[PDB]
């Protein structure tokens, strides 16, 4: 992967405001800000890479900024952070992973519980929410994920 | 990360987020953003002057940025834009004007319906809501107002 990052960063705050103000929410999130564990992935770049991760996300997973950026979030699904696309995970529910995948392909809001692993190998249940986000052009370009341990 | 600062070094999006995530809301505002008529006033400057006004506010009141910045928002209480402090308004409920006043001194959220006039003198009912806001120090430094016709 050779993910590129938007020079000048991302309008995280503008996207959080966009999400809280969306007209027909399929999932209720309640108020949110940059304090939770969250990430933004680029839907238009190869294998939907992470182009931003809040500090709470790094704190929750144990990985640093350098270790997460430019990677598809699926690496958390393995205690060794090694998960090849299309692979049959041995520690994660296949239907769960397929649900996330179809929701993303369709720009449809989804919410699931997925088994994840921290950098030190510690297993936990991630209560994950993904919401598609429109950029300045008005079309879906990114996806915002909200991660919660338990 | 891209923090868009609005023309003074003001983090308007940051405060909108702060306001929507406040722990003890005394008034439901529902989601809000910069596409609505809002303004920011500096509580630590003489007579709580407007330091920021969105384009929607300027459109709704007919006044321009040069005509509103640095002024107390009470000028809308008169069809000529002239209102001296402490004065007994002749077109605005005295009780309402006092409610806003005390709420602001106490940094307490408030929502009211006040009579206002656009720059051209057109009278309209403003459904105003004011919420105190904390700056980087964690203490109330500004107040954001949400105006609705
Ligand atoms: C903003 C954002 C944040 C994210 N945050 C996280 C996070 O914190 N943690 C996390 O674990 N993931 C996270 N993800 C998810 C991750 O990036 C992948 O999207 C997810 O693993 C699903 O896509 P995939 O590419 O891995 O699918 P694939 O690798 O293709 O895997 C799909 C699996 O489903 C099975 N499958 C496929 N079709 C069917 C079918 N018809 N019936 C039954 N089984 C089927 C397959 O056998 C396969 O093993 C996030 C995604 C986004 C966009
Ligand atoms: C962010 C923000 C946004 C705002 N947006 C608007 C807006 O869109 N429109 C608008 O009109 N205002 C707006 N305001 C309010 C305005 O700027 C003033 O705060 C408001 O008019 C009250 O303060 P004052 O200084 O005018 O009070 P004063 O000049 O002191 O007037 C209060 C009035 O109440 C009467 N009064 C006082 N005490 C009593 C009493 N005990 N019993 C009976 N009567 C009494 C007085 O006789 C007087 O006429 C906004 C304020 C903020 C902070």
């Amino acid at each position: 992967m050779h993910t590129l990052y938007a020079p000048g960063g991302y309008d995280i705050m503008g996207y959080l405001i966009q999400i809280m103000n969306r007209p027909n929410p399929q999932v209720e999130l309640g108020p949110v800000d940059t304090s939770c564990a969250l990430i933004l992935c680029d839907l238009k770049q190869k294998d939907t890479p992470i182009v931003y991760a809040s500090e709470a996300f790094l704190y929750m997973t144990g990985y640093s900024n350098a270790e997460v950026l430019g990677r598809n979030c699926r690496f958390l699904q393995s205690p060794d952070g090694m998960v090849k696309p299309k692979s049959t995970r041995k520690y994660v529910d296949s239907n769960t992973i397929n649900t996330m995948r179809k929701a993303i392909d369709r720009n449809a809001e989804v919410q699931v519980e997925v088994v994840n692993f921290k950098k030190n190998g510690q297993r936990f249940v991630n209560f994950l929410t993904m919401i598609p986000v429109r950029d300045e052009t008005g079309e879906y370009r990114y996806s915002m994920g909200f991660q919660c341990e338990t």
